[PDB]
């Protein structure tokens, strides 16, 4: 397992402009387009993206390089952020993609907020941490997406995606 099988498996792939969890214009896996409800905002987001008019249809290339784009910025945007970093550093590889994980979702500013998992999970406390993790508005939205990867954080296997 790699990062790219977690993000595939957990976002799906849709070739045309669908609503999130929250209702927000997405498309491919997981890409967000814009928090604005109108339709016409995010095709000008996605014509702007692929470089081509879609109509609201990308293919399953465009999709792929969309999705190694933003798993790169995810993971430049934790290296790049000064409460993030530290943590990151102190992870092993399989909890490092539970962080990108977070981060793909949530984005740098909303994971940023977790300030007290953050130091749990750099302390290698993984019971404490995963107890704190779930209690959040993440967890009681998207319970099964948040038990994957914090059992992630908690175990430092692929077992909840196994
Ligand atoms: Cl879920």
């Amino acid at each position: 397992m790699n990062i790219f099988e977690m993000l595939r498996i957990d976002e799906g792939l849709r070739l045309k402009i669908y609503k999130d969890t929250e209702g927000y214009y997405t498309i491919g896996i997981g890409h967000l387009l814009t928090k604005s409800p109108s339709l016409n905002a995010a095709k000008s987001e996605l014509d702007k993206a692929i470089g081509r008019n879609c109509n609201g249809v990308i293919t399953k290339d465009e999709a792929e390089k969309l999705f190694n784009q933003d798993v790169d910025a995810a993971v430049r945007g934790i290296l790049r952020n000064a409460k993030l970093k530290p943590v990151y550093d102190s992870l092993d590889a399989v909890r490092r993609c539970a962080a990108i994980n977070m981060v793909f979702q949530m984005g740098e500013t909303g994971v940023a907020g977790f300030t007290n998992s953050l130091r749990m999970l750099q302390q290698k406390r993984w019971d404490e941490a995963a107890v704190n993790l779930a209690k959040s508005r993440w967890y009681n939205q998207t319970p099964n997406r948040a038990k994957r990867v914090i059992t992630t954080f908690r175990t430092g296997t692929w077992d909840a995606y196994k």
